[PDB]
């Protein structure tokens, strides 16, 4: 079918994705950068997506509807659960833009996600699939983990909703374009890698260093020790980093960095799809710009050695990376408006 300027796809249903892809690239995403908007999307993506319990169900109880809009059309609901501090800004532009576009809040939230991480260097191109209902319930409380809750907790709240530990790491190279605005509100803009535009091993790296710094006045809830000036660190980050259940795959990022875009893809195809069926859904994959941007050589920081990393991969040593030449340069937070 024929889409607007000039472009086509095989099923004219996706003709609207064109649209509203302009639109958040030129607006949401001023220009089709990987900056704030993007880093939000993503994480919204998750925070819808992850709502969505097997065990609750099978317990005759309500166990949510995945990636279905429900963080959206119930805003008011789900944005106050203690997991979802500092969601609402972002669920708050997007919905008006999803409902300009009749588009439905489950589609627009993954749709923002599969845009915005193509703009990142080096991003991924995630699977984009048309058709969630709007009709949907709110989501339970206590679905999404937080970044104080044990290894043991994470794997198994992820488990239940489908991920193997190995792609609970997969999908932390999320991390890799990210930062915090909430566990320590002063810090606002922290970013958890070197690189927040550069989808990137330097998260995987850089969280396997010695925690040395308080970066603010003090540590708080869900916050460990940064590495580095500018950095931000979570507790769950660096406990997944370290843990024999997990360490290696984390690792593997690092020793095999071709990898991450494709495991990323793979589970973020999957965490889209929570609560749908995707042979009853459209494929509009297309739409999704190709991301630009080779596979960076991983690095260690300038000013930091091989004895900073805390090695925690029992099966292989951690590679020989090269270090950056001189002296550090605190990171810069990433910008918003
Ligand atoms: C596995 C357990 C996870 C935990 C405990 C966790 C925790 C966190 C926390 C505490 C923040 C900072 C929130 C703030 O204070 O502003 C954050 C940010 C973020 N999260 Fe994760 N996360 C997890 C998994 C994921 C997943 C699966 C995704 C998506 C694939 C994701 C995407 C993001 C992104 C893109 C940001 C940056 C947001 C920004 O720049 O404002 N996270 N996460
Ligand atoms: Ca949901
Ligand atoms: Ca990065």
């Amino acid at each position: 079918a024929k889409c607007s300027k000039g472009r086509t796809a095989s099923n004219d249903a996706c003709c609207v994705w064109f649209d509203v892809l302009d639109d958040i690239q030129e607006n949401l995403f001023d220009g089709g950068e990987c900056g704030e908007e993007v880093h939000e999307s993503l994480r919204l993506t998750f925070h819808d997506a992850i709502g969505f319990s097997p065990a609750l169900t099978r317990q005759g109880k309500f166990g949510g509807g995945g990636a279905d809009g429900s963080i959206m059309l119930f805003s008011d609901i789900e944005t106050n659960f203690a997991a979802n501090n500092g969601v609402d800004d972002i669920v708050e532009q997007q919905k008006p833009i999803a409902i300009k576009h009749q588009v439905s809040f489950g589609d627009f939230i993954q749709f923002a996600g599969a845009v915005g991480s193509s703009n990142c260097a080096g991003g991924p191109r995630i699977q984009f699939l048309a058709g969630r209902s709007n009709v949907t319930k709110p989501s339970p409380d206590h679905l999404v983990p937080e970044p104080f809750d044990s290894v043991t907790s994470i794997l198994a709240r992820m488990g239940d909703a489908g991920f193997k530990p190995d792609e609970v790491v997969a999908l932390l190279a999320s991390h890799s374009v990210a930062a915090q605005d909430t566990i320590d509100p002063k810090l606002a803009g922290h970013p958890f890698d070197s690189t927040p535009s550069d989808f990137d091993s330097q998260f995987f790296v850089e969280t396997l260093l010695k925690g040395t710094l308080i970066p603010g006045d003090s540590l708080h809830k869900g916050q460990v020790k940064s590495p580095l000036p500018g950095e931000f660190r979570l507790q769950s980050d660096e406990l997944l980093a370290r843990d024999s259940r997990t360490s290696c795959e984390w690792q593997s990022f690092i020793s095999n960095p071709n990898s991450m875009v494709p495991k990323f893809e793979r589970a973020m195809a999957k965490m889209a799809t929570l609560g749908q069926n995707p042979k009853k859904l459209i494929d509009c994959s297309e739409v999704i710009p190709v991301p630009r941007g080779r596979v960076k050589q991983p690095t260690l920081p300038a000013g930091k050695t091989i004895k900073d990393i805390e090695a925690s991969c029992r099966k292989a040593p951690f590679p020989r990376l090269p270090t950056d030449k001189g002296t550090f340069t605190s990171i810069l937070p990433v910008p918003s408006s």
